């Protein structure tokens, strides 16, 4: 499968702006579709009316540059491809696990991924690389209107795109950034950020783990206001927050360099070590010590290693990557071996070319 | 002398050499017509290293010729012992060529005969240095006494003068904690036992001597003998650790093993209880074939290559403590990269 074989695409392996900090920046636009209830309330008869009306308008539809649009049934997919599409960030959990008749309409290049029947009929995401918000935007707006033409988007004049998510009330508009924030949780300036990023009206959360946890220092920063406030300004808001959170991140990592020298090369280099030898590794571990290696990428201690390391095995060792890397189902004891194994192999890898 | 860590004789393989890194024999003797060192003259102390250089392929060293740092580097190969370096200012040693023969002047005693053998032969050694101390007796007369033996200045030495020594890496047994059982058994059955590396009762690296106690009233191939047949049990107790080991821990100790390789592949600040650690958990590695591209040789050679002279040496200069962690990863780094690239 296509979009199954590779942890990012080409379009996303591109480099973009400030890309050693921002991974990612992606918008989503929610919207319903008139004349049918809401996906709180509908049958399995109305989501499959959506599906066949979203296949009826646009499959193998080409966008252009980025090619043909493939809809991707969720009532024609194994759980395992399901998983794969949800630690790729092309697909949310809510559409893996709980939409039996949910879709997602992907175009080839793997820039757009439009969700059908998650909690709103519609959820059109576009993805960039590095920080990108402006031409996010712009991308997802055009889309936003050529699926128009198509259907009919419930919208009402006060309240904006109708829907039952309080989250989404008004433009239905969530904008959101993807950052590697090694040195400000290393000098515990987070626990501090977190708390004055809420009070500019902004949302923190962590990419991996469990609760209030961020495995591999990865921070996922979106906006909260999404009514009364134009799509264009809550893009621009956030921006400027980002750009600021960058700021910080390189000023912490320079003051980390001059404080501890030999120090914080000693620490990546044994992060390294660890990765390119261990037989045995569990999630929170990797991912610290591959946050660990990037860092000391970035900062010029470590030669001969592509940063893309961080982004791509933070995604291959997810729990349906490694099945599919390990070509069966693992037990929890065979997943911390294997974990360590595909590790391993990719870093040699990197030491040979 | 200066130049390795270990000599090509001493780096050749041996009996059991997988466990027991090498095995010593000392004879200690006093001459007779010199006071004893405790109370001997400088100008008898140079006129023993006179008498000695006109005995004697044999180098003669002379303490008082030497550098400090010289002195510390030949302690640290284990050429010469501390109190030739650091209290004998007229000390002197004849050292072979193939550095198997060291034969110390003006120590605790006039004459220390040492040879030094890789891996279980102990045999091999007291027979080498019989014959040296046969040949030494030609030219100088001994202080002997009929009832006490050798006339020594050291309690540890009364008696025959002789000490037997095996340094034996024992890692299973320490990570398992047999370690303070054994030792008392074996202090009961005659022996005693040291750490080589570290302070008081550690033994960093895992590395043990077991030598005799008894020197007095047991006959040399006696005292060497019951130290041959303890040190054959401590073999199979090791080994046997060894391989309940992989059998208990089985993929957790090749990770185990490979994590300390990576820390020492790779580090660049390391100080000496976690060297001498990660050191000790590569050569079991090697031992049990996890780690098959490294030579066994790295503990014995690190070991010693990051001991202060040497560590000062292989820098150019003085070292200040926090330098030193860094030269010492440094050290193993480039070593470890030599393994590597072949």
């Amino acid at each position: 499968g296509k979009f199954f074989n590779t942890a990012v695409s080409a379009w996303m392996s591109q480099e973009g702006p400030n890309s050693d900090i921002v991974l990612s920046s992606r918008i989503r636009l929610a919207r319903n579709i008139v004349d049918f209830r809401f996906p709180t309330l509908f049958s399995s008869e109305e989501a499959k009316q959506i599906v066949a009306l979203f296949e009826r308008a646009f499959v193998h539809r080409p966008y252009g540059e980025a090619g043909r649009f493939e809809l991707l049934k969720m009532s024609e997919l194994q759980p395992i491809e399901k998983r794969v599409l949800v630690e790729k960030h092309l697909i949310s959990p809510h559409l893996a696990e709980d939409s039996p008749f949910g879709a997602c309409l992907l175009s080839e290049n793997e820039e757009i991924s439009i969700m059908i029947n998650e909690e709103d009929h519609i959820r059109i995401q576009c993805l960039f690389p590095g920080l990108q918000l402006a031409e996010a935007l712009e991308a997802a707006s055009e889309l936003d209107d050529w699926i128009e033409g198509h259907v009919n988007y419930a919208f009402d004049e006060r309240l904006g795109y109708l829907t039952s998510c309080p989250t989404n009330v008004g433009t239905g508009l969530r904008a959101s950034v993807m950052m590697h924030l090694p040195a400000l949780v290393l000098t515990q300036q987070i626990n501090r950020i977190i708390p004055a990023i809420n009070q500019l009206g902004l949302v923190v959360r962590g990419t991996y783990g469990e609760g209030s946890e961020a495995l591999g220092n990865i921070f996922q920063i979106s906006n909260q206001i999404t009514l009364g406030k134009s799509e264009e300004d809550i893009v621009a808001d956030l921006h400027t927050i980002v750009e600021q959170l960058i700021a910080q991140e390189r000023a912490a990592r320079q003051a980390l360099v001059k404080t501890l020298g030999i120090q914080l090369e000693d620490k990546v280099f044994r992060s390294y070590g660890i990765l390119a030898n261990c037989r045995v590794i569990d999630s929170k571990e990797a991912a610290q010590c591959l946050s660990d290696v990037r860092l000391g990428i970035d900062l010029g201690y470590i030669k001969n290693v592509s940063r893309n390391i961080l982004n791509e095995l933070m995604i291959l060792t997810q729990p349906g990557f490694l099945q599919q890397y390990a070509g069966g189902v693992l037990r929890p004891e065979e997943r911390d071996v294997r974990r360590a194994a595909l590790i391993r192999e990719r870093l040699r890898m990197e030491t040979r070319l």
